[PDB]
């Protein structure tokens, strides 16, 4: 329906990404996405090691005969992570696109250029997308503060954002945090952006591979029931306001608090819980404030097609209409 630069570059028939998703981004949320005509990617460090994800793409290969991505986040952890062997593994497999997160994602970017594998860096910053493309990324992934995960630190929605990245930037530019409609994606193309990229929405589609319980909790929630965690640490997280993310609130108003006083809390191990027990409450997991606009539970196929079809009868019903 659309045709953009992005559409162009990745070679995928919709301007929509399903970016990384720890704990969820498994083989049958990446197949239903890249069978639904979008840009999907198979989270790289939801597997245990180098050999688990060889095994998932391999998995995801029987699930869905079009390419689909890898998603790379450089965990600013201090416990050892063999990201060069995980790369080694995506190229092995011969992998076209990567999508990179994180701090200092300079080394892993020429490697994966090396092997002419293509590269989108999420940013979340207009100076951050510009160090990326001096790298020589073929696009980027502009994050704004409506997204779930992490944000940053400058608190600058995708309204001001984008265009101010846009304004700058000569790759193609994806719109990130707060997208989940045909209403979104005209939005995200008309402030200068050429496709969305989108994490919740996602979660609440049939495919989704997480317990029945967070896909009703996310259509339940409103747009003000997120949380930002971590901000007194400078490594703010949007996450789903529960229990546990307004204990680690309570934590860091009281002053003084470390990582060391919440880890238990924000682990991960934890927070994987929810999406395979279905306990909203047993630890953080992440969610944007998007949620508010999100009350279905659409089979990917349809979730996009939907998409274009409304941005499509957006520009030539309602905005052409208002100029005839
Ligand atoms: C459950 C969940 C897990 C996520 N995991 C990661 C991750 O491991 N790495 C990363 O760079 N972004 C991660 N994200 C962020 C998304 O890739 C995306 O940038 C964000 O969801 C966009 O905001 P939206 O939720 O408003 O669409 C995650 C988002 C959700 C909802």
């Amino acid at each position: 329906v659309f045709r953009t630069r992005f559409t162009e570059t990745f070679g995928v028939e919709h301007p929509i990404m399903q970016g990384g998703m720890q704990w969820v981004g498994r083989a049958e949320m990446a197949a239903a996405v890249a069978n639904a005509g979008g840009l999907a990617t198979l989270s790289a460090l939801t597997q245990p090691s180098p050999e688990a994800l060889a095994a998932e793409i391999a998995r995801c290969r029987e699930l869905t005969d079009r390419p689909f991505g890898v998603n790379l986040t450089l965990l600013p952890t201090q416990k050892p992570v063999p990201y060069a062997e995980y790369r080694a593994a995506i190229i092995e497999a011969g992998i076209r696109v990567v999508e990179t997160a994180g701090n200092d994602p300079g080394e892993h970017i020429a490697e994966f250029r090396r092997h002419g594998v293509k590269v989108i860096h999420k940013c979340t910053a207009v100076r951050h997308a510009l160090k990326a493309e001096r790298l020589g990324v073929d696009a980027v992934s502009i994050d704004g503060f409506e997204c779930a995960g992490h944000p940053g630190e400058d608190d600058i929605p995708g309204l001001v954002l984008l265009p101010a990245a846009a304004n700058r930037l000569r790759v193609p530019i994806i719109a990130s945090g707060g997208f989940a409609d045909g209403r979104g994606l005209v939005a995200a193309l008309a402030l200068g952006a050429d496709a969305i990229n989108m994490g919740t929405r996602f979660l609440a589609t049939r495919e989704c591979p997480i317990h029945p319980a967070v896909k009703a909790a996310i259509r339940a929630a409103d747009e003000r029931s997120t949380d930002l965690i971590m901000r007194s640490l400078r490594n703010t997280a949007r996450v789903a306001r529960n229990a546990i993310s307004q204990e680690v609130l309570a934590i860091e108003a009281r002053g003084g608090a470390g990582y060391a006083d919440i880890a238990a809390l924000v682990s991960g191990q934890r927070g994987r819980q929810v999406y395979q027990q279905g306990d909203t409450d047993l630890g953080i997991w992440s969610a944007g404030m998007v949620q508010g606009l999100i009350d279905d539970e659409p089979a990917c196929a349809e979730l996009l097609r939907d998409i274009v079809e409304q941005a499509r009868q957006l520009v030539r019903q309602r905005l052409e209409g208002m100029l005839a």
